[PDB]
């Protein structure tokens, strides 16, 4: 089924991509798009570039033009329509570790990278944290302080779930302490966006350092 | 990178087997069936995911010196039938119902050489008593009752407490199946263990649970 876009804030839509897995159903994945006049950002691509080219037209087709995208980890989830969004000229970012794991895979890269700990898009719309190793080495939180909604991305673990999920790439000793550091940016959070599964609250990081710590123990 | 069958013991003579499915981007997705055990005979109730994994569950019979003497799938799906071909190439018996034969068929999909017409069925003499419902998970979906061992193989028509929603229901019908359920409630079997299609296994409450999922999505 294709790609579904659905406004969850002023300037703030989901878009949720689904693979159907013959003999369980139908799973799924979600990124942002932030709206500011007639400019749009990406936080995330979607999981396929089929899906990519479907999120890329639902801009256009408004009247925006799309500025850049970021993408929050290297896992394919996250980062399946950069080849797309680079052959339109459009720009794309992550974080250098995400880079530089992205190029050791033979991945499509990013056509822009930041160094730092944070790094901002759209001149404030969109602040960009690493926070630690967690669900992988190089998983980082989007901070959208308009709208007051973090996007936890695969790092945050939405109510839906009793469980980490997959972790052959995580830190599971480190990634309570990576909430942590989110949790002492002292952000006035109103909603939090996992990567797969439904919105939540604020507290769905404290949902994530429980789970964490289980599972550490 | 593929996750192989896990066989683990969950009563004397009864083995819940899993397969994976490592989906890129997201983890891994599992799904379960049982062995049960009569004597040195094998029923296998549900077949693995996958030919290999089906492989590997054999080998697994073969190695304790078991003769595996039929498996039964409770549905047409491919998470419960993905070994027919494998046991058939085999000669060793395959189950299902009869519709649950046909909607194979008619989907060009291999199909078992055996099938049984009635809502009740029983193999290995009284192991596993085998009972159609009605539609739910599946228009097709029957439930396999241990009566040695108390457990109820409730297969995809049953959710486990740990899901908040009646799961894919591209091929359900959602408004017959609380009412499916209840007719499992009906049968009066004591139930000590419910095992379900996905996830962990749980008490008779996962009935409960499973009618309140059914009723809610109705509504
Ligand atoms: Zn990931
Ligand atoms: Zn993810
Ligand atoms: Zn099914
Ligand atoms: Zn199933």
């Amino acid at each position: 089924k294709p790609l579904e876009v659905i406004k969850i804030e002023d300037g703030v839509y989901l878009h949720t991509s689904f693979k159907n897995i013959e003999g369980y159903g139908l799973v799924d994945s979600n990124g942002l798009v932030v709206l500011d006049n007639n400019q749009a950002y990406i936080i995330d691509t979607p999981w396929s570039e089929e899906d990519t080219k479907l999120l890329l037209s639902w801009a256009t087709d408004r009247g925006y033009q799309v500025m850049a995208s970021i993408s929050t980890h290297s896992h394919e989830d996250r980062t399946a329509g950069i080849k797309l969004l680079n052959s339109k000229s459009i720009p794309t970012y992550t974080s250098e570790l995400t880079k530089k794991l992205l190029a050791r895979e033979g991945k499509p890269v990013p056509t822009h990278y930041f160094k730092d700990d944070e790094f901002t898009l759209g001149n404030g719309l969109i602040e960009l944290y690493y926070p630690g190793a967690g669900h992988t080495e190089d998983n980082i939180v989007a901070w959208l302080p308009k709208s007051k909604i973090l996007f936890g991305g695969c790092l945050v673990r939405s109510h839906e779930w009793e469980g980490l999920g997959y972790v052959g790439d995580a830190s599971i000793s480190s990634w309570a302490d990576s909430i942590k550091n989110i949790v002492s940016k002292k952000y006035p959070i109103q909603m939090v966006v996992p990567g797969h599964g439904k919105v939540g609250s604020s507290d769905i990081l404290d949902h994530t350092i429980d789970l964490a710590e289980s599972a550490s123990n």
